[PDB]
Parts: C-alpha cells; structure tokens; sequence
C-alpha cells in the first residue's frame, strides 16, 4: 500500500529566543512544538522519534513549561489513529535528547534503529549534554551507566532497549532515507519520505528547529558541534532543492499550525485515475 | 626591573545572562567590563589585547550598550599611566573578536603576534563568528578580504598590521607564558604571568568568562568548538592548580570590582630586604 506520513502531536514546551536561535535571539520565552513521525508503510509501521516524557520534563526541567494533554502522549496521538505502541513494528530516534526519545519505553517488541554514535553519547555525553541527554528511560544501559535506573519502565531490559545502530545516509524502507546531518548531537539524523504522487517530505527534524534557522544559518545553541551543525543545514538545503522536497521543522509553532496532525496526513491518493 | 602588570579598565559591554553562560543563563541582561593587559618587563613593555573601539560597538553592534569614558580607551588608560601607544614594543591578541583588538589600531610600530590561525580566522569566519570578528581595524590584509578597508585608521598598511603567528604553549618572554587554550576561539590564548615574589597571575581571557563559568564549566556560548572549550576549561583549571596561579577573568563584574585597575597594579616590592 502507499506510503503516508501522520504526524503525531506532542505538546510544546518553552525555551529563550537565545536556545532558539544559538546568540541571535532575541530573547524571551519562545513556546514551540514537538511532534513524532509515523510512517504507514508497505514494510511495516515505522515511528521517528517519540515525544517527550511529561512527568520527566516536569521533575527535570520544569522551567521549560510542558504542555501535553492526553491526545498528545505518544499513546493518545496513536490512539487518535486506532492505534496501540504494539502496531508499529520499527522505532527510529533522530537522536536521544529527552524530547525525541521520552516515548521509547513504550515499544519494548518495537525493533529500535538510531546512529551508532547515539547510545554512547547518552552513557557518556559531553558535559554541557547532560540535561538534553536526560531521560534515559530508552535504554537500560544508557540508564544504566546514568544512574538512572529509576527512569526505567517496568519491564524494560537491556534485551529490549537494545539498539541497531547505523552511520551514513541510508534506506529504512523504500522510499524512506535516514539523513546524517550530526552538529546538534554527534549522531543526529533527519528523514526523507517519498510518496508515488506527491513531493517528498523532508523533516529536518533538530538539525533546523525553524524555517528561519535555516534560511539564516542560524543553528540552535544545544549543539555539539557547530561547524558540523551549519554544514549539515547546507546538506538540508541542497538535498531538499535536488529532490524538490517540501521542508517540515521540528520546533517552529507558526509553521507547525499549517501541519496536518491527528487524522490528516501527507500521501492522498489522487482520484485522477 | 621586576615585572608589573597593569590591567587597563577598557569600561563595559552587555550581553544576555544566556550569552555568558552558555544554555545555563539565567536570561536578562547583565553588564561586564572589558580589560587589556600591560606586562612592564625587562625585556620590553607588552599589551595583551586591546579591549573595543567604542564606535564600531555603536555601529555594529549598539545592543551591547557600551559604557567607555576617554580614560578607558587604549591611549586614555595608557595616559593614567604617563604612558602613549609608542611606549608599548609588542602587542599579543587573545584572539581578534572586536572587544579585544579594537585599540591595535594605535601600534603601528609594535610587533604584533597571535595564534597562527587567528588572522586566517578573522578574513574568512565561519558564518556565526562574522559578529564576534566584526572589526577588522587590526589588519588591513583581514579588512581587505572582509570588504571592511573603510574601518582602517588612517596611516594602516599591510606592512605595520601584520602578525608573527605562533602556535602552542609559549614563552613572550621570561615567566610570561601564552597558553593555547581554542574553543572560544580557533586560536584563542590564555596568559600566565610568573613574578620574583608573588605567585603567578593566570589570565583565562574568554577560555572562562567569569569565575562561575570556570567552576561549572560552564563556557560562553560564542564558541567554535565547545567540546574544545571544556577541555581548555581543564587545561586551565589543572595549570593554575599546578602552579599555585591565582586566577583573573575577563568579563566577571564582581571579580574585577576587585581588581587593580589605573596605577594600581600587581608584582610590587616587598620591603623584606
Ligand atoms: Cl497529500
Ligand atoms: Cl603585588
Ligand atoms: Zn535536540
Ligand atoms: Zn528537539
Ligand atoms: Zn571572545
Ligand atoms: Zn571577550
């Protein structure tokens, strides 16, 4: 069957113009989405990315002012589409900064794909990563090596948080590539999605929170490293005009409300014949 | 003669608490001097950095509110100390961000020396340094290649604004060392001031901002490599632990609110014997 794409709302939560838009600004609270990916595929049902956790947001980083009603966890948004966490067959994170990965612990049959370098980086990350690499609930060794073990999901082992990590550009499905575009977290991935009648979809996911940040160069300040971070924008932008691909933001409100969410998605037949 | 150090009082700029302090903040503007360094040695008179040229602030950057009174510019701080700019032999810059070579423009005849990357830096930037690179007044081959020649002060030429490049850590002369500490900065240096009967002065420049940057390891959030600029945050850290160095910072209030400034100054005679 044909690919489509739904997004899963996630709620939003709040940082200064400055995390926004690295040294640029301006400041002030900035509220901003956060959504997942789910792809209805042929191969299967493939999930990128998972959300953040509310009670986790709310215990460690309260300052960033979650908001999540019950449609926008990631088993309300699945529940939205007659769904349940047991339907999709293969979970992806982009990276495991606590507003990507805070749904994982809902997948233990799910198979689980991110970069190689990810699962180490949220054992060990640099020290000014700790607190986006602070939900551990993902990985019982990342949780682990964290001392975070009271994090964990009952139920959740090391078997089933078990991670295939991978590297480069690569084809989760048909039509579906994975885009390394690392400078935000060390293993950082955005995704292409291709349709049989319609433009491709490429989310930027981190690697450009808004449609500014990447008209302006202008990277978010949670990075690793930021000469990586601008030279993947440049990857986005080139890939998107080769492919003429249609460009989705991870964290920008006034594009996120022009969206479909919930029931709507991207990759409608086309009664043309 | 023994050697003296002079801290010229370059008045003050003003950055949000999230350029400061990386991710951390807190938000809201906060207010920080801006200071060169003048070493009275044996082996001649040297300046380390320059501080910043009040009007290029207010051109290019007038959100950052200088505060500078005639005695705080590079010839007005020197007069305080019956001092002119052809007093001084050879000038050292940190690094070329505008707040610390806006005043080279006045040392023609001086030898100037950097880190070998940081004129290479400063004509082709990266594009989120351009801002933190923003005068090219210290060089007409930088100011050339920025499109910038209408900030050169009249009299500049190639001949008289070129550096010596160095690289690692190295002595300017006895018990003066610069020591590389990149991050901040492609090439940014700190300074260890060693003296016959005070313990050393270790200057971290922008390597550490204020003393809580330090403690934290918490570094600026204009950075090129962060991952770079916590290890010199160590490196710093380490030296000063192993050589009993006291510790300066460069854009600390509180602290420099204690610091000799004017024609007080450090490394004085102790009437022992
Ligand atoms: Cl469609
Ligand atoms: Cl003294
Ligand atoms: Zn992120
Ligand atoms: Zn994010
Ligand atoms: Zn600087
Ligand atoms: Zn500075």
């Amino acid at each position: 069957s044909d690919t489509k794409v739904y997004l899963l709302d996630g709620g939003s939560l709040v940082l200064d113009g400055y995390h926004v838009f690295w040294n640029r600004g301006p400041g002030g609270e900035v509220r901003f989405p956060v959504y997942s990916i789910l792809i209805e595929h042929a191969e299967g049902r493939f999930l990128i990315d998972t959300g953040y956790d509310y009670d986790h947001v709310m215990k460690v980083l309260p300052f960033e002012k979650p908001i999540q009603e019950k449609h926008q966890t990631i088993p309300g948004a699945l529940g939205l589409l007659g769904l349940e966490p047991r339907d999709i067959d293969v979970v992806v994170n982009s990276h495991f900064h606590f507003d990507h990965c805070g749904g994982n612990k809902y997948f233990p049959h799910a198979k689980k794909i991110c970069h190689r370098s990810e699962v180490p980086q949220a054992c060990n990350p640099q020290p000014f990563e700790h607190l986006g690499y602070s939900d551990l609930s993902f990985s019982a060794e990342a949780a682990e090596a964290r001392g975070a073990t009271a994090q964990l999901l009952e139920g959740t082992t090391r078997a089933n948080s078990t991670f295939e990590g991978i590297d480069g550009d690569v084809d989760l499905a048909r039509g579906v590539k994975l885009i390394s575009t690392p400078g935000h977290s060390i293993g950082h991935y955005s995704l292409l999605v291709e349709f049989p009648r319609r433009k491709p979809i490429l989310f930027t996911i981190d690697a450009a929170y808004t449609q500014k940040s990447l008209e302006t160069l202008c990277q978010a300040a949670f990075h690793i490293d930021p000469v990586a971070g601008v030279n993947s924008m440049r990857k986005v932008k080139k890939l998107a005009e080769d492919h003429g691909a249609e460009l989705m933001y991870s964290h920008d409100m006034d594009n996120f409300k022009t969206y479909r969410t919930g029931t709507q998605f991207y990759g409608h037949h086309h009664h043309h014949h």
